[PDB]
């Protein structure tokens, strides 16, 4: 006989349990979460030794609805699940980001993350009760994973912050945002509110980040009582010759090589920079390891950038921190449509068109928690040419998803409803160019198509990202951040809001340590920028 | 002109057809297989030239059925047959498996034998019809093959046997199996009973063999007269030079190996083994083959747990040669769905679930025959977390939908009727941990799912799984192998059944020279170890 | 602050008005093109390095047609366009087939034209759109490109014919081609003509190409204001040194390896030199590439066939260059279906069967501009096992769509009308043997088909391709060629119609400078090989 080993508390209306140690023993990692009645098994496999020829973090999280959880046989012609759906991917995302950068630099092994719902509730998501489960497993499991990191649902009723709102409840609820962080700072947070101001959205991050501090601290007793020994592993070695060796050919040039304004003619040279000092250093000898080279010369390019940033020297296309780039507004592209519209910012675009049709062209979702009917629609799509290479096309990917829903979030809030206007809206982004936000501009992009189809939208409405350079304790906060400002950043702050208040925004930090003081500046920062793009936006059209 | 090779022998009440040399003659094989109304074209296609490092032997099979057999524009969207059906896969299986234990060892070179439906009659189904196709082509190809194989379906009627019985008998009787042979000993065997005993069921087995053996005859007669050269293929030339330099280094590690009991810390010993035998011979020599290195090591691998079995000794966990694993009997495991199960043995687990709907949920199967409807469910899905590795969480594979029909046959003896019942029932089996027999383990779990859901079914049911070991005429039967044993082993003996009867029974021998003797031995054994399980099952629940 | 590049022009009647150097600046072209209000975007990418290991050209060029472009929502499940459709994939192939034969030889460059319809007007099609908007795309990116090509669509009304024919036209006209070339010479084409004469065929194309000149003078005048310059590209030098030790070695035996008749025989030959010349070159020094070796062998294979036929020596299967492979022609194969065909050129044959339906299994497309429903069905399959090869079996690749539409060319013409035939008619071919024109001799098959299954057309339809080896100015027309004549050749002229008139012709020219007399020889020539299938297909059937 084998006993599972179980621990309750309770959180906020509900009580959640936690077992582990009875299902899957041959997995890394099985934990079972149980919020009330609605249950998600999460396992998580990593393998101790991957393969030598990795470059990058190769982590997959699958999420998955099972059928059996409502108790209903599935509406497909196979009676039998297949492809996840719009809602199950979105979900899938959420789970990834947060557990993201809390693996440890240098880790290059595979994990994959398996979230299967077991039954559910109508009342209570399951969101949530999935991000607990790859919270709890991966501490369990002794893979390098800190945090552990607290899942909570905010909602906001009578101008006060509700913890964990039910379908019932959000009906008259105004925000609906998912807030995930470890017990020292917050990581993500994904929300959706009405027109609420910069004050009360914050307010509402730092309540949700407070209010889920009880499930970290009963995840890290449960590592104590049940959890596997961690594993034994060390990041390579920092090789001091070698950082010395490659910085006295390429940190010379790659520090004159990001002060070029044209995207194009920057990524051209750090290639040839790039492709030169390897071709010179194995004429040296074969035996360097060429990757290894690759992440030398990469720290070279992030050492540049986030130093010249703190200094207070101008940016790489030679910007100021709350300053951004240029803007040009086009409404009609589009002949024989309904709306279209061509907003670009700098040297990223985004074709945005949209359609109009009857009530009975409506999204019909058979989602696992009840049926609905979807009147607005917003699609992303994010082909090759956008960032100048050649790739696969047809079926939208993962991100294409997940910044389809962004840009619905933010545009959701001003449509007007169906009392007043009864039709059908299919809005479609094409990103033309891209280099900064793309997810962003759209939204900018939807108030200009909207408009000019004949949808009286309630207020214009636009958005922009921001980005951080934290070294230590001082930092610098950026307005409208660029490719190699994301990539090389600390955060990928995207707001989006009309101009009044803020409508829906996304916060995907990469680092742990970060403050509400500095989420105050980010916040203010954003709101001067985003009226500055409805200046523009207001000049062209201002009537639908 | 164009001439064709015709033979025509009577095969019970049926007349078949062989056409050769004229259809597809690019082919290496083509053997056009008829019978009174309806066809399966077979080619067999042997590539020359084996691959650089190809170690396996890579068998496809693939096996689809035109919608012009009967005469009917396919019902779908593009309004052509796509990818193949929860049908289509089954045939291909029963095709594949009987083939792959009769090429020779050391054979790498790629084959695949295809099978299209090219008419069709409703009385006669093209299963068998395409069983005897591949047994014809594969012979006349002239790759080295071992059979040639018999298809035969045997059923039950008044207490006789009834070769290949119609459609419209097949409702009359109470038994259905498909077997397959060779001329010197049996192959394959998929099989559904209604409560059959242990000397019908095994006396149904002989039947058709005795009755397959016209085909084997009247296809060797048809190679002798219009066969191709066979090729002229070598296995490796076996050395004691290079087997006694690593079996005096690895033989010692691995004899201590497979005493761990454990499966995970067995699997992680047995690897360091393999990882250091190999790389220590190519630092004293690094000219030698690693591809063929690995070859010698499985066949160590091979020779250690074989004779530890073949003499009084303990197998690799520590059992008997009678003695099966621990149980663990565990039912309303889950709180929202229908029916909960939870069964494990061992080290396999089955999480099993109940789903109740009306004659609405009911699934529609488009097959080529006609339009029926299926009211029993059941899907098996094999996710990755059950053995410990890394895999995509996409699905379903063959095995999975093989393995999936398995339990269905196993339970629908049990499954009560329309008219008493009259709701449609999805069984869906979730696998948590793989250790032995997972298909066995799924068939126990849905009785214990059924009688939760409150499914008034006829009697408790079970499975459990047989392995053989055999050198030269001696035999050792082994009651619930494990996993590898399944592998190092001879057969997979799947039984499944009540305390009174057998409902289903899997038959899948690797190798040629199986006694009848041993049959009823193997098939006894296995009632005794069935009644154990059904025991258990009795104590948690005996009534609905 | 952004300014596009804008020249608008004449061409018939719609003014055709093309744009670039403001959408899409990241990628290397993008133009919009478009002509009444049907606009289509098309972007090139081409990078700018190889891949290591390349030996093939690889161009992808993929067509997608969005619903925005009419102003409606999609009627899928998810509402989103998504996979390409069986029309989709014909733009598709309608774009990348003139194309192609433009980049000069010996680049390998990886390129991709995406080509995407943004707007729509429901009388001018985006077919011919889209390939203007390409052709002018590669000469605006500088990437190698011997263009640019002009198209042009003919119509046939009254005897006369009339230049881009609208929707509304067409039903009026008894010709609907698309005809695609440079300035000097015709490339590609694709027709479908109810039984017009070779005057009139012959007529139209030149009619065709005589019109598109306007369309490449105007974007050759783009080129010349805002083009970016041509790329600094140079093939792989000729080594005099190895071209003669190849061929001192091996072209002695590759000579009379293209001697022998059959095509088993030939290509186990050509390959067992190849595999013996290289392997003695490898051994004498290891220096030499592998991709290298093959590319100077496959010149020889070039040069020996091609230098045969010019000067009057009798071809590979000992044929003359108006001689017509053995036929071989059977009906009524198979039992227990409508219509039964097998059709056999030379070592070519395609089992088509005919099958009969109602009005409830029509296919419904779902196209952009339209809501048509087809009554006549055509599939086109190949199978690995027709070349003798192995490979996978899914989802029908686009060179059966091609070819599976290029057969319904030829035979849509010739079939009755709906008012006397009210039955939906599908049409399966399945190709068990290939070396010729497989496609054209599904049409052959389908006449063979349609009368067993019991469809009353008006007459019998038959075809054949043709080939050219053309080096200089002097030609010799080739009758019914091989697949050793048509890769190793210059082009391919299918041909398909009745006793009295041409139903079906399509042209793919693979080299510049294609003469007027040329084309109507080849077009003549085929006439008469056309009249000798329909002899051998009475011979059989002449009436249902």
């Amino acid at each position: 006989m084998l006993n599972p080993i179980v621990r309750k508390f309770q959180y906020g209306q509900h009580t959640v349990t936690l077992e582990t140690g009875m299902m899957a023993r041959q997995a890394t990692a099985a934990v079972m979460v149980s919020m009330d009645d609605t249950a998600v098994f999460v396992t998580v496999v990593g393998q101790k030794k991957a393969k030598p020829g990795q470059d990058f973090f190769p982590l997959t999280v699958n999420y998955q609805e099972r059928t059996y959880a409502a108790g209903r046989i599935p509406g497909s012609f196979f009676r039998r699940e297949g492809r996840p759906s719009e809602g199950e991917t979105l979900i899938a995302r959420l789970i990834d980001r947060p557990i993201r950068p809390l693996f440890p630099e240098g880790f290059v092994n595979e994990v994959q993350v398996i979230a299967t719902v077991v039954s559910v509730n109508p009342q209570v998501n399951p969101d949530i009760v999935a991000m607990i489960g790859a919270s709890a497993a991966l501490s369990l499991s002794g893979i390098p994973f800190n945090g552990p990191i607290g899942a909570a649902r905010v909602g906001y009723i009578n101008d006060q912050y509700v913890l964990n709102p039910t379908q019932d409840e959000l009906k008259e609820s105004k925000l609906d945002l998912v807030v995930a962080g470890t017990e020292a700072a917050v990581l993500m947070v994904e929300s959706e509110a009405q027109l609420l101001s910069e004050d009360q959205m914050l307010g509402a991050v730092v309540f949700g980040h407070e209010q889920q501090q009880v499930v970290i601290q009963n995840i890290n007793e449960l590592v104590k009582e049940a959890g596997k020994p961690r594993w034994d592993w060390q990041p390579e070695p920092v090789n001091e010759a070698l950082n010395a060796r490659v910085a006295a050919l390429a940190e010379a040039r790659l520090s004159d090589a990001y002060r070029i304004t044209d995207k194009q003619e920057r990524y051209a040279q750090v290639d040839v920079i790039k492709s030169e000092t390897i071709a010179t250093l194995l004429a040296e000898d074969e035996t360097l390891d060429e990757n290894e080279l690759g992440e030398i010369l990469h720290a070279i390019e992030k050492n540049v950038v986030r130093s010249r940033v703190l200094a207070g020297e101008p940016r790489i296309d030679g910007r100021e921190k709350d300053m951004i780039r240029g803007l040009d507004v086009r409404t009609g592209v589009l002949p024989r449509t309904h709306g279209s519209a061509l907003f670009t910012r700098g040297e990223t675009q985004a074709l945005v068109t949209a359609t109009l049709g009857t009530a009975r062209d409506a999204q019909v979702l058979d989602e696992l928690m009840g049926e609905r009917t979807d009147t607005f629609l917003f699609h992303y799509n994010f082909p090759p040419y956008s960032v100048g290479e050649t790739g696969m096309v047809g079926s939208p990917k993962r991100r294409e998803i997940g910044h389809g829903r962004l840009a619905k979030r933010g545009v959701l809030a001003v449509m007007p409803d169906m009392d007043k206007f009864p039709y059908t809206v299919r809005v479609v982004s094409e990103i033309t160019e891209s280099n900064g936000s793309s997810s962003m501009a759209s939204v900018c992009g939807a108030s200009l198509a909207l408009m000019d189809a004949g949808v009286p939208i309630k207020a214009a409405v636009a958005g922009i990202a921001m980005g951080l350079v934290k070294e230590g304790d001082n930092y610098v906060v950026l307005s409208d951040i660029l490719g190699d400002e994301d990539h090389l950043g600390d955060m990928d702050f995207k707001v989006a809001g009309s101009r009044d208040g803020i409508s829906a925004l996304q916060m995907d930090i990469k680092i742990e340590g970060i403050t509400k003081e500095i989420m105050q500046v980010a916040l203010n920062q954003a709101k001067g920028a985003r009226l500055h793009i409805l200046g523009v936006m207001e000049q062209a059209i201002n009537a639908p």
